[PDB]
Formats: C-alpha cells, sequence, structure tokens
C-alpha cells in the first residue's frame, strides 16, 4: 500500500481505567508498525497499539467495556471484535475511518480467555496482517484450583504469511508460527509474535511450582496442539471457563480462536520447551521456553 | 464421466414416514444435479435427492430406520452410511447399482447430530462430490436447556474442490468452504452448500432470543472452528449428546464429521456473522448471517 | 546420509522388567531400519527398536521408569521424550551419541495413552523419520466401564513424507497417513505404520462385543478425526484419563500427540472400517479394518 510505504508508527501504551464497580474504559489504536517476526525479517504489521498480537486486556466477569479505537492508519479502516462480549456486530464492531475515533460499549458476562481482533472486511486480511490479541475475563468465583497455583503467564499462538498477500493468506502454508507472552503483573515479559524471543529470554519459574498459562491460538488459520515438554497438564479449563474441566491432558487441542487455562507442575530444574505439537509449525517458530531454577 | 455429460436430475423430495412407535421408513435417491456453489460456478454434484449436503433426516432416539436408496446415477454405484446407526458396514452400507434400489435396516440408539454420507469406494470421491448430509436423533429426555431455547436452525459445513479431481481431493486446498441450512419446521430455509445464499438471505431471529443450532462439519477433509460473532455459546453439547456438556465456549472445535448442539443469546438488533474461525476457509465462503430484529 | 546408505538394522525386541512395586526398567534402541510403508515403497526409517511407530510400553500409574537408550545409529544422535512422565527436558531427554547408551529416570504419575518420541533437534525431522510411539499408563483404579469391555487393541496414527526431506516435512502434505496396531496380549498383532497390513489382516472380534481401543495420533503434523464405521463410541476418555469422560461420540478429535480410550459395541457380523474421517488422509492410507465374526 503506497500510503504505508516508510510508515513505522511507534508503539502506544494501552490505556485502561476502571470507571465503576462494573465498568471499564479501554482505549486502543490501530497503527502500522514494523515487527521483527524472525531474525532478519521485518513485517510491517497492521496492529493494535504497535504490538502483534496486541496488548493484553484483563477485565472481571460482569464488566461493561467502553471501548475506544483511534485509527492511526492513514488509509485503511479498522474495527474491533472482542469474543468476550455480547454485542451487535453490525452496530458495535463497525469500521473507524483513518484519523478518526470510535467508541463502542458492551458487556463481558462470561469468564475465559478470549480472542479479539479487527473485524474489517476482509477479516482474513486484517487478522493475518497482525490485528489479533487476547482479552481475559476473570471469573467472579475463581477457578477451583486457584489456591494451588504459584505463578502465571499468558501465551498467544499466531501465524505469519507472505506480506499482505491474500492469495497466500487463503491458500498457502504459514511462513512462521509463533508464540508471544503478554504481561499480567509488573516484571512479566511482554513480547510480539516472533520465532526467537521466548527461546532467548525464556519464561522463568522455580522448581516445584504449579504454573498456570492463559493461552489462545488466534490463528488466523491453523489449529494448535498445545503441549509443555516434560510435564502433563494437571488441570485444563476449556476457553478458560471453570466448568469445562479436564484433568491429566498431555496436549490441548485449540481451534482457531480457541483458548484455555492450563496448569502443570515443573518438578526438576531445567529448560522446558512449550510447543504446538504440530511439528511443522514448531519447526517454523512455535517453540517457547520455560526455564526452571532452584530459585 | 461421459455418462454424466448433460445430466442434471431434478431434485426429488425426501420421503419419510413413521411405521410404528419405534420404526421409520426413509427413501432417498442418489442422483446427479447441477448446483451453483459460488456465483457463476456450477458443480455437477453427486447427491442424495439433488441437494448437497443432502436432505435433513430427523428421527427419535430408539427408532429403527428402514432405509431405501434408489440409485438414479446412470453408471456409478452409490451407498449410504448413517453415523447415527449400529450396523454391519459390509452388509448394510453396501453398493446399490445404477437404476436399482436397495433397502437396509438398522437402529439409531444414540442421540445427536450425526453425519451421513455415501460409503462407496473411494469414499473421499463420493463425499467430495457432494454425497454428505446430517441425521439428527432427538434425545428421549431432551437437553437440560430445552426450556430456555426460543428458536432453532441446522447448519452444515462442507468443502468443494476442483471438479471430480481425485488429486485435488487428496492433496489440494479447498476451493470453497461453505455453510448450508436445512429445514426443521415449515418456513425454515433449506439451502445447498454455497458461498452466498446465507449471506443474502440470512437466518432470522428476534432480539433477546436464545438460539439453538444443530451443526455438523461434514468435511470431507477440514476441521472447523465454529463461532458466532457477537455472542458466546451459553451451552454446547458435543455430538449433540446431552452428557457432553460444555459452557461459555467462544468457539467449538469440530473434527471432520463432528457435530454439536450449541446455544447462544442474541442481545441486540443487528446482523451476526457465523463463521469457521479458520479464516482462510471463511474467506473462501464459510460465513453465514443471522439477522436479529426487534420483531 | 552417506553413513545410512545400505544400512538396515534388524529389529531388536523391547526389553522391559519390573524391579520393584513401583519401578520398571525399559531398554530400547535407536536404529535405522527399512520399512515397507506402502506396497512397493520402502522408507529407511529412524526408529526405536526397528519398528515405526516404536514398540508399545505399558506401565502402571505411579511407576518410575529407569529408561536406557542404546543408540545404534552410526552417525545421528537420538533421545527419548515420554509424554507420560514428569522430567527435566534439558537433563533427562538429552542426546545419546552414536554407539553409546544413556540412562534416564522419571515418574509416570498420570494415567493415559501418551505419545513418546525422539527429542533431538530438529524434532520434526526425528519424528517424521519414524521415531514415535505410545506409552500406556494404566490407572490405579481402572476406568468405570472396565467391566463392560470384552476385547481391547491399540491403534496409532502417523504420517509419512518424502524421505528425510525437511522442506516436505515443514511445508508439504503427507504422502501417506497410516494406522498400526501394537500388541497388548499374546497373539495380538504388532505392526508398523503402513497403508495395507490392517486391511489385509484385520483386527478380530466377536459379534456383540464391546471393544476398547487405546489410540494416539502421533502426527507429526496432522490432527485426526477418529471414527469407527457402523458404530458410535459408547464412552471416550480423553488422553485416557478416566475423568475426561464423554459419551455417544461419533468421532473423536485428536490433536497431534493426542490420545484417547474409546469403547464401542459391534452388533452384527461384518467388516468395520476404522478411519480418520479427514478423508484425504484416509485415501492416503488411514483405514484399518475390524472383522467381526460369530465366533
Ligand atoms: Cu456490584
Ligand atoms: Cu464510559
Ligand atoms: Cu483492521
Ligand atoms: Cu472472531
Ligand atoms: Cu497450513
Ligand atoms: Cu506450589
Ligand atoms: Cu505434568
Ligand atoms: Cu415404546
Ligand atoms: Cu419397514
Ligand atoms: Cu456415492
Ligand atoms: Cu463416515
Ligand atoms: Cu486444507
Ligand atoms: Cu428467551
Ligand atoms: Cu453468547
Ligand atoms: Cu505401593
Ligand atoms: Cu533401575
Ligand atoms: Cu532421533
Ligand atoms: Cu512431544
Ligand atoms: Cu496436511
Ligand atoms: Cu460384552
Ligand atoms: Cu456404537
Amino acid at each position: 500500500i503506497a500510503a504505508h510505504k516508510g510508515v513505522n508508527q511507534a508503539p502506544v501504551p494501552l490505556k485502561m481505567e476502571r470507571v465503576g464497580p462494573h465498568d471499564v474504559h479501554i482505549e486502543m489504536t490501530a497503527q502500522i508498525t514494523d515487527i521483527e517476526i524472525d531474525k532478519g525479517k521485518i513485517y510491517k504489521a497492521w496492529t493494535f497499539n504497535g504490538q502483534a498480537p496486541g496488548p493484553l486486556v484483563v477485565v472481571n466477569e460482569g464488566d461493561t467495556i467502553h471501548f475506544t479505537l483511534k485509527n492511526m492508519d492513514p488509509v485503511v479502516p479498522h474495527s474491533m471484535d472482542f469474543h468476550a462480549v455480547h454485542a451487535s456486530p453490525s452496530k458495535d464492531f463497525i469500521d473507524v475511518m483513518p484519523n478518526k475515533s470510535g467508541t463502542f460499549t458492551y458487556p463481558a458476562n462470561k469468564p475465559g480467555v478470549f480472542m479479539y481482533h479487527c473485524g474489517t472486511k476482509p477479516v482474513l486480511q486484517h487478522i493475518a496482517n497482525g490485528m489479533h490479541g487476547v482479552i481475559i475475563v476473570k471469573p467472579k468465583n475463581g477457578y477451583p484450583t486457584d489456591k494451588e497455583v504459584d505463578r502465571e503467564y499468558v501465551l498467544i499462538q499466531n501465524e505469519w504469511y507472505k506480506y499482505n498477500d491474500m492469495n497466500d493468506f487463503q491458500n498457502g502454508v504459514p511462513s512462521y508460527v509463533v508464540f508471544s507472552s503478554k504481561a499480567l503483573k509488573p516484571g512479566d515479559p511482554n513480547t510480539n509474535g516472533d520465532t526467537f524471543t521466548l527461546k532467548e529470554k525464556p519464561l522463568l519459574a522455580k522448581v516445584g511450582e504449579k504454573i498456570r498459562l492463559y493461552i489462545n491460538n488466534v490463528g488466523p488459520n491453523e489449529v494448535s496442539s498445545f503441549h509443555v515438554v516434560g510435564t502433563v497438564f494437571d488441570d485444563v479449563y476449556l476457553d478458560g471457563n471453570p466448568n469445562n474441566h479436564l484433568q491429566g491432558m498431555q496436549t490441548v487441542m485449540l481451534p482457531a480462536s480457541g483458548g484455555a487455562v492450563v496448569e502443570f507442575t515443573v518438578t526438576r530444574p531445567g529448560t522446558y520447551p512449550i510447543v504446538t505439537h504440530q511439528f511443522n509449525h514448531a519447526q517454523k517458530g512455535a517453540v517457547a521456553m520455560l526455564k526452571v531454577t532452584e530459585t
């Protein structure tokens, strides 16, 4: 796109504030930002806030979100679809023109680990170019295993294709498949979907800890066979809903847009790979590392 | 196939009648019928009754089906495999020659949303050419959420490939992926697997209604990441068995031949897309629309 | 690989012995062995013990495994990752050099049907060349349906690609997709992943029996839509964990590395195909047969 030539918009922080016991304001941008998705490979991503996947959003069950999108793209319209919410897509997930803002309000009444993404036609194009992310809705009564958990992180799986190439998007295999981590607490890493960062700077944990991961596979196109090497998932909550409880799963099947909360114990010091077990995808980037130390 | 050149057999209604408290007769044809699968694109489908997917069958749990297939194909043998039933495949799912009929009897003792399809070798060929459909077996004691449901529809996902091309069938990506709807009550639409009809003539509902969809992904080859935009599934019953209860799912993973019953609430007026969230497939046709009005 | 030219190492039996109430010794090899994966097609597989998938391992819940790998490959390092176990991957799933042995110890504290495989980088290469298998961990308290089961078998799904071709492994469709069976009791068949053996020598059963299959889809890359023609799964335990109970499933979605225990009734004499319902894969080999007789 001629109007994207030379465009690299610096990342903008997510803006979020609570405005009542059950109401939260969220402000995001749609912007065009160079991301190093593999060593030496820059993708001029269509993004929320200059991150792909986008910034993490965390709300409580029963929060109404008053969402603003500021569209910094000089020429492409953008929008927002939160899977967490009940909304009219044709009224509430509508386009915001270049250099304009739009505000939309809707309730998140279901707990879980939900995909968000741009909903501008063609949606495949907007997702594949990078406009995806996760919103976590925390359950009013927790998870039955909350007391057992020592440490938590968020991981997101996505693919990258040939740049802005709709033929490849629809008919081609992914060039890269990648994990990223998004921060829940201060000092947690916050990364983009790339083939290397979580190998070179592993997630950290202590020997003996029960780890919770909030996970979502945003696609756009592939399913994920989520697995942590050297452990077994003690508990799995499909879509992060507490009712959808499985136990003792080696591998969690995630549809495209599918999420889960998974919990597992790391019993011994070492580095534990985290993979999609569809190994072609793993080979093309989708391996993260968890480094487990005696401290 | 030379003997299919110029052949376009007009659709024949499904014939069905109950013959006892636990016995039903079903009569279908195998026939060769031109279907417009995308605008301007005619596929000379191998079909049951001139529809692809085929006509909807609905029986009660515990019904024995006395099934007749009348094969109108001038040259290809056809057969029928109902996933709902317990049967000897080598006795009961056998070929019916051109211009002949065959009758087969077997029990449907399990509730759910089951695939049917031709079982003639090579089965990939017969399915990919259009010989698939759904049979619903209604549970003797219902679903625990029956009282909450205001409106119901059936949706079926399938793919289309290059015409009768076994290399493409086995090794190629789908050309189109599509939804169709099959009527449960008078006035419901009844459509074929195409890229457009359910966009141009959306399914209808009223603001505030809880909608049930009976869904199956007949493939032949892809899995489906079933999602309704702007809602969350309140309840999901895997394969339509009441025991396989999930709650609060954003997206339902369906294997090839996989079914579900899903329920969700439409809270606001508008048009709600229904997709497989594998967006390459969505782009290639697999988006239906639900239009929600104040009436 | 020049050092594999002309190499065909005869299969070596699995060595296994119990050494205490909760401890078992297992000795396997990594070796290079010609396998006929389709009629006329020899693949010089990288294997455990000259079988691909490898030999079946069965332990009890709570057994500690003292595992030895003897690496007979003249030039490639190999390793072992059991999904059943809690282990440090960077200490316990490490490489064994050509002509050396290594011993590793770790607990199997979770019941189920678990993948094992070589964990040597690039793991896609080692898995795709044949270094995969299943370990069954029997639950201390059984399955609630144990008393109903008349007969049991193990089935494993895997793919084969162009020989040792990492481009094909990562970017290509499978050449073949196959089932194999591995023996649980004397007289059970024990086969390799091929397109024909389980068609030509079907698994056997008696009319009216409830059959249990322990199943795993080892990939490397595809998911599986597991289905038995002419029946419905009465009970399904995801990953073989007794808690992950589904009922009345026509088809079981398995991620890559995913397992299950499935139970179904064969009501009538005949031959019952067993398929992945992703029919492109079925066409390329993934159909096994169960022959059901009045004896
Ligand atoms: Cu309150
Ligand atoms: Cu506000
Ligand atoms: Cu956009
Ligand atoms: Cu979406
Ligand atoms: Cu792909
Ligand atoms: Cu702890
Ligand atoms: Cu574990
Ligand atoms: Cu009766
Ligand atoms: Cu009759
Ligand atoms: Cu047919
Ligand atoms: Cu079938
Ligand atoms: Cu495909
Ligand atoms: Cu209502
Ligand atoms: Cu909803
Ligand atoms: Cu003991
Ligand atoms: Cu020992
Ligand atoms: Cu190896
Ligand atoms: Cu593994
Ligand atoms: Cu493939
Ligand atoms: Cu019995
Ligand atoms: Cu059955």
